[PDB]
């Protein structure tokens, strides 16, 4: 079965906002199949597998998203079913090639420590840099808010690509922290064979 987009995340403007794009109906059958032609839109894509949801992010046209939610699977297209380009098990990292009107985001160069995380319902959450892949929540969040999240962006105040929304360092139900694959490490992973 393959991964299903459902919906997108717009941070271009000056306002960011979600568009839900599929509902129950049509996600099993094009799972199935892996044939989607829906138009797609947006720097993160709002994805789905049998139970699960989760988010995929477009950073140098590639769509990465976390292992722990795709898997091996392939993305749904127009064509039929995407077979991956990327994976590291190891960072959590798996990433097809971008589908036709996603729009990359930039990966940051200004090494900036105030940091806002993105979620699934395109609230925009700040985060203050604590290390390379390590970012502390300005107010903590409970675990809850958080799920359905991951393989989302953290972005420096300019709207460029820090990392990819992987963990969060949880105590008793809080989100004190968050855990991101830095995007120096999807650089190094579209290098390397
Ligand atoms: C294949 O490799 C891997 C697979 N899985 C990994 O982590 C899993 C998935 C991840 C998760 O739930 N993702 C979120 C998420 O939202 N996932 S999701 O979208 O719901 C998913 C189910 C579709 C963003 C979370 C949200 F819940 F806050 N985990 C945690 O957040 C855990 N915290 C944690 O471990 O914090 C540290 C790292 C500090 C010890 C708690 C305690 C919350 C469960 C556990 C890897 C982590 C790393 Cl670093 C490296 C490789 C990994
Ligand atoms: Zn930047």
């Amino acid at each position: 079965g393959s991964v299903v987009i459902v919906g997108r995340i717009n941070l271009s403007g000056d306002t960011a906002y979600a568009q839900q794009t599929r509902g129950e109906e049509g996600c099993q059958e094009t799972s199935q199949t892996g044939r989607d032609k829906n138009q797609v839109e947006g720097e993160v894509q709002i994805v789905s597998t049998a139970t699960q949801t989760f988010l995929a992010t477009s950073i140098n046209g590639v769509l990465w998203t976390v292992y722990h939610g795709a898997g091996t699977r392939t993305i749904a297209s127009p064509k039929g079913p995407v077979t991956q380009m990327y994976t590291n098990v190891d960072k959590d990292l798996v990433g097809w090639q971008a589908p036709q009107g996603s729009r990359s985001l930039t990966p940051c160069t200004c090494g900036s420590s105030d940091l806002y995380l993105v979620t699934r319902h395109a609230d925009v959450i700040p985060v203050r840099r604590r290390g390379d892949s390590r970012g502390s929540l300005l107010s903590p969040r409970p675990i809850s808010y958080l799920k359905g999240s991951s393989g989302g962006p953290l972005l420096c105040p300019a709207g460029h690509a820090v990392g990819i929304f992987r963990a969060a360092v949880c105590t008793r139900g809080v989100a004190k922290a968050v855990d991101f694959i830095p995007v120096e490490s999807l650089e190094t992973t579209m290098r390397s064979p």
